């Protein structure tokens, strides 16, 4: 019933992550490292809690995600004065760089699933997402 | 939306599926995925690794080990058939087929429960969007 729609999301999002781990294991990185690279490229910088967020991630995931991140050196963690609550990530230079050189490689890696598709039925799907999102709580 | 949103968007409802059937089973030791992969056997009663793999959409190391575990708590039973020499089998051992039916219900209410506040025919479309987003995939 709704077994089979957890399935679903599951295969397609697969299919997707499959694809980026594909185009990027040249560069040493995997696909949740994409997903981080592409966060903080958007955002500049972001809490820890922020990234569970948008990743739907738990907080032990993310933060052995981000120490692995800092140890290749393209992320930095810190803290700002005026927060003694939050972890911060932003990018090093090495960081910067990456995300320039590679924008359009990442985005076309997420995006190279979806070539059959048209617009038509990717709205449909982001309506039905949102529509069931916003009803689960 | 570009199609990273996209997939934030199905990892996003994903996870709040599989969150919950953790939670309804942390009581007995068991994870989501090995939730998955009972009511897989349960429906189907047996069940090759391959067949695993695609039905859950995971590597066969992944599959392995989560089934190594079932092994090991004495639910699944993993065998060849003489006459196949390519698939490994697997299904349940007498007390998985137990809890299987004794918790029949409480798996499909597992996954049912955040999709409540949903019409049928809300549920309905996603499913053939995705079907239909999946096939024009390959």
């Amino acid at each position: 019933d709704c077994f089979r729609i957890a399935m679903l999301l599951k295969e397609l999002y697969s299919k997707t992550m499959y694809t980026v781990e594909e185009n990027f294991k040249e560069n040493g990185l995997t696909h949740q490292q994409i997903i981080v690279i592409k966060l903080v490229a958007h955002n500049q910088e972001l809490t820890i809690s922020q990234l569970c967020d948008e990743m739907s991630l738990a907080k032990g995931t993310v933060s052995g995600i981000i120490s692995r991140l800092e140890q290749i050196g393209y992320i930095e963690k810190f803290k700002k004065s005026n927060d003694k609550r939050n972890t911060y990530v932003k990018f090093t230079t090495t960081g910067f760089e990456f995300a320039t050189n590679f924008k359009i490689k990442m985005q076309e890696s997420f995006d190279d699933i979806f070539k059959n598709c048209d617009e038509n039925e990717l709205s449909d799907l982001v309506k039905n997402l949102r529509n069931i999102l916003a009803k689960v709580k």
